[PDB]
């Protein structure tokens, strides 16, 4: 039926209005402020009562109280008898364990099925997000949530932007972000290499372009080293592609002290500030895929409407 | 044998306090945050089958804090604690804001969800003090118990203010009315309300006691003095059981003219009192440190919390 | 056009007047008791994808009328209606009687507890008026909405009370301040209110209108306005939502003082307008109508509740 | 070695009769009702890690008695207990009079809703004699222990009919043949039963003492009717043994105008009012069968504590 | 307008006949075996926002059964249905095989268990038909419906025993008392009861045909036991009617020994390949009382709707 | 002194000596399945009060298994155990099967569902190794303790490879890369990768001894291929060492035509039959990381009992 808004969070708002104007409508009018005391204030604008409701609220920028304003908004909408409401997360906040592992055992996600509990009792009926750092957090919900792809959106700047694209290679950055690197090699039918740390590099990348994927970007320790090595091994250029843009500390600093001919990130969280310091940021727009996720969500035109058919 | 206690970042001070009076030392825990804002905590020590009681205020910045409290609940529930209490002196948001919306009230949502959150973290028990509703009390399914200041800031009154027998108790605004009527029946004094600005009450020439639960910014405490002030009070004080003292707080105090204003220790105040001269703190540590005690069971089915002499 | 009201046994007059400002008839159902005191409820009609509306107070006898709605909520969710709202005019338990206990505070058992069963009844939504203390509305997790008579105590004031104008709102005790401080507020009048008795404002040779949320008993509310008496107040009113008037109530009221004790229907007053002339009751059957209308949806997602007279 | 017993209204004859077995003194609880009908319950004494039980009975003013019931549970969890038991020795609810809307059946729901509560109000055990149906127990996620009373039924036949050895056990209706059945097995004799629809009997009565057997006697049409179908086809006489003697609106008139020797009851529901106005009703105690459900519940003897060794 | 009907692979022709009966094909759906025992399932069309039925009987390898049907309810509920119905004609683990123990009953542990499940895995709404309890609808918190072949089999005696009139409907044990009696009533005829304790009969069967009717056969030893005592008893045509046909076991080669006239059994669970092997089965087919149930569920035609009144 | 494991069917060497390592013996629990396909269940001894730990893995017909698992965590649920732990050596359902859409990717459906079924049972700890993603611990929120093969592969390996100082640890595929390369920075060797799309391997393996690594083995085709992969690159000796082996299908006999020195497994899953078909297959024993995890469960014996240090 025709009653679906789209409120935004402080999170990323160029991203909001971004999805709302792909999807032909206006942001829901939403006061989200803090007070003195540091308590989140989150007053909705206008009705909606019976309605198809999405907050796009990144994981970026100040987390804690970015959560705590969806989960705010969440629940207010769930209580003012909206129909339904949906979670638009594309950054999902607190994926990433670092551990110890109890070498003989392992740890649980504490953090990310926190996230997720605190999520479900807001009242939140469906998620949509992006690139989760592991795929299994969907089952950390009962609700359905929609994990999206970059990769199409990464594939397609590959073609058209990198041009011996044909003749490079694709390496991760550690040893886990395998599969996703041999995914992309695969639909490009290029090479693939893998780096694991001193630092040792596996397959081979002497004198052709290598591009380095992975899904998030913090420190940017990693992939720095990491072009070091494909340097040192005789890559012509490399070049450097995540997901998730969150270059926190150093990243800025290491980045253009880096090699990188480019680091491409999609707009899942905020660039503008970013690349005001570092010449060598690119930003994908992925406006799109999400923006189709909630047309899917909403169920609005065909039933039988296939995500994977619009284009791109 | 199983008591631990941990502090989060809120509130050391009181923390280290309440262990003092346990005999305990404060369990070990590395809080803090990473470089991309993310809460990180790690438990530094076994409390598998430990009866845990985490201490976390709702003051500082309150969503990193609340945030912290969780996790820690939480990753105490999955090592197999065999309770986990969060001890909350100060419960974050539980004041309704609105704009009193007529023909219908507004729901405490953030205090809910936080009620909500706490309990899906894995909270099995809230002990707290002097909640801004009692009622938030019943937004859990688990017991809370909502501690009140009034004793210690009863005996306070009468141990500082010579003139207490003779004095009047003045709550700042309509709401806090049963509040002050109750301390003024406790100390067998007279009581006067002021709401907006008119004063309802006879204040003159006695010593008057401002009593509310919290005070922020501070706007409504500092007028209200003004007009015991004007109205011919001999010296004004105030007494908040939580001193949050945001913005402009200290500023406006500062100007005022409160004889002193007295707080308790829920939330840090040493770095304000360098600020201002005329805050006090009550110390209220022993009485989170007996309902510890009283909720651990260690001594007896029938110890009662109140018969322990302050 | 899937709307369906139901009665409850404890008021039907209300019911009734609801189901006539939107145009319908109550749905048909059989409320009794066995001869073992078990409540019997038959729903005589087909609920299956309706929005169903179960009017019922808490009054009479209260557990029978509250294990009753809990009853009929439950059939019509598991006869696949779209959905359940309890109405419920007066929330039964919502005073605390806690001997205080200084230290702490004691929990709203009761009040927490009927809230679960109605939600474990399978209540969707609840519509009420004038919780005791509305934070009540947070112990569930589906929506509640807690109506005020304010806007009716309001018009009723100034329709009937010459010199309201002038006149001052006194509270019975310490709790209900900001109740009367509001309606001061809304009528730009002074406000004053008694404790214990000590009366603090100024009564005068001024009408004094006692408000409060409720009277049972009744012994607060006549012992202030003897007070109000003392003080030279002209003529003292007594204005509550809920008349449940319990006990001595009515034989305590005759033998007061006031000039009138006004109540809503949120709880029936036939029998004792009958034993007491001093009863007025305010009609508030067009704000729960217009909360049902507004929970229903049908005309349109800005409805809004405040705009309609 | 911290077990609290408390008593509703209910039924405290009872309730004192559990705890002379156990040895213990029921605990402080103020339980009457206020001005306007509003259930008003006080635990007179701490219930700080105790193991509680509170018994009540599902009878006299049922709601009244269910709700102080639910009030008591409750506050019992919020003070931290550390166990409520619910003791209700007839279950309120458990008969659905209804009219299976040809084509289906009717679901349980005052039965269903009565477990709810007792769940939400806090209780963590059951204790029962005789459900209706014993599939009331699996509407519990809880324990509950589905006590019978058919031993003391047995000793009290051997011990006070004369010509028990060839007696015949009689049902009232078709669904009480499983428990009539039962316990003619248990005395070697036969068994006979009544169908009315005009009663018809099957099964041979001529020249035996009929016992008539069920689970609960409300307004007893049903035991009277079948009594005079009894004597009709020449029994001796009748008795009538029922584990719950509800006796409500004509039941004692009934009886005291019906051809039974006897009418035997428990004392699940209290009986020494009833029987001042009928001579013909007497009781069977079953206070230890329920102080020993108890005993075993809180653990305190032994592991393999065996509910079926202790002597009746 | 939006239903779909799915098929475990249980039980596809009743899947089948009901989706006939209600005008629609099958759903496509992939219901087999990995190598390695684990259930796949994949849903091969869209449901989304669809209002689907499964239909999966209790039949066959149970277990394997009742996985693909969790499997493809929680799919659907993760798939953004509307709502999810099983439909499980005969629901398995509904009876118990208790000792009874004295002194109190066991509980109902598999067909709660089972309950559970199907509520976990995100049902909104059971139909079954002959629940071997009526109360094992109270197990769940969504609405079961328990719909009853006793008309369709009041349909087959009047249609198929000529002397029906003068016939006698008989239970082979205690507790079919009910079901026996209720037909007894339908067709204003007489019921007897059989007894194990050496077998024992009450009521009168010489020179009338005997018609057992009881709920569900499974090992079939009772059944044909009784059918020995009825012929003894010199009944003159002895018929099984039972609403579920498990026939397992040694079940086919104690039929053809017996002398039943026919065993009549509904389509509840499949009984091609046993009516191969036994010549006495009949089957009732019982695919419009479901498919009606599932139209009545659905509520395409109209609110004021009752099954009571279509034609069978 | 609360302890009883018990048994299930799916494998019993393990459960004795698991119950071995911790001094007792498996308590009396009969497991069998009636004549009509449904799980029996009977507990032979008292529960009450103790601290029941049952040991079943996703072995065998692991619908059959899975069902047995979930009726005795109920059956000892509801006989008031203090605690009831699920031991599953081997987790079922735990591998996904997607075939990843190219826009976003396929809720574990599976996994949780049967993470939604222990919780239901009534499951308050969960105990397994090597879950096939460690994020399924997160899918409960009662405790899971995902343990690892991997200190007992090191043991092996050190103790039975002679040239292992000089060998490769190679990866079937893109998944296992952050498996093999933990085992290959504990051993202080090279790490390889192979990888299909015609099968590729990165890294180098020549003229030494390669070992495969991996979570589990099915039908074993990956492995086999790698296999003949890692003997085309020159390696001197081929072994395989994976914690699970399921080894259904065709697995023996591609294992057996396979070139492997020899292919390594933990006691997960019961060997004992595939070893009579199969002599390349050997056994680690992991019953002691599994008994130390349940006396850690346990809580006996200290509250800083540090699974670290305790040798294997
Ligand atoms: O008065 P009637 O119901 O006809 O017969 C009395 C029965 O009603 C109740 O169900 C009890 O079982 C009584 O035996
Ligand atoms: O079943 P295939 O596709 O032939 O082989 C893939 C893998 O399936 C399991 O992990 C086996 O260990 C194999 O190596």
């Amino acid at each position: 039926s025709p009653n679906i808004k789209i409120f935004s969070g402080s999170s990323h708002q160029d991203l909001s209005q971004k999805i709302a104007d792909r999807l032909g409508l206006e942001l829901g009018k939403v006061v989200t402020k803090k007070f003195s005391n540091q308590e989140t204030c989150v007053e909705i604008g206008e009705s909606v009562r019976g309605e198809d409701v999405y907050i796009v609220q990144s994981g970026c920028g100040e987390i804690n109280d970015n959560l705590m304003e969806l989960l705010i908004m969440i629940n207010a909408c769930k209580i003012a008898s909206a129909s339904r409401v949906t979670a638009v997360i594309p950054c999902f906040p607190y994926a990433r364990q670092d551990k110890k592992d109890k070498v003989g055992e392992s740890r649980a996600p504490i953090s990310a099925k926190l996230v997720a509990n605190m999520l479900s009792v807001a009242g939140a009926d469906h998620i949509i997000t992006m690139d989760l750092h592991a795929s299994q957090i969907q089952g950390f919900f009962d609700i359905p949530v929609d994990n999206l792809y970059a990769e199409p959106a990464v594939l397609k700047w590959i073609r058209e932007n990198i041009s011996e694209w044909r003749n490079c290679t694709i390496v991760s950055p550690d040893a886990g972000g395998a599969k996703r690197v041999t995914s992309i090699a695969d639909r490009l039918n290029v090479d693939f290499a893998l780096i694991h740390k001193r630092m040792v590099l596996v397959g081979d990348v002497k004198d052709r372009v290598a591009i380095l994927v992975d899904d998030m970007a913090d420190t940017c320790g990693t992939i720095c080293h990491a072009a070091d090595k494909l340097l040192s091994a005789g890559a012509t250029r490399v070049y450097a592609i995540l997901t998730h843009g969150i270059f926190s500390g150093p990243a800025i600093s290491r980045i253009n002290n880096a090699c990188f001919e480019a680091v491409v990130v999609t707009n899942t969280i905020p660039q503008e500030d970013k690349m005001k310091h570092c010449s060598k940021i690119q930003v994908i727009d992925i406006s799109m895929i999400l923006a189709e996720a909630i047309r899917r969500t909403h169920n609005g035109e065909s039933v039988s409407y296939l995500f994977s058919h619009v284009p791109l």
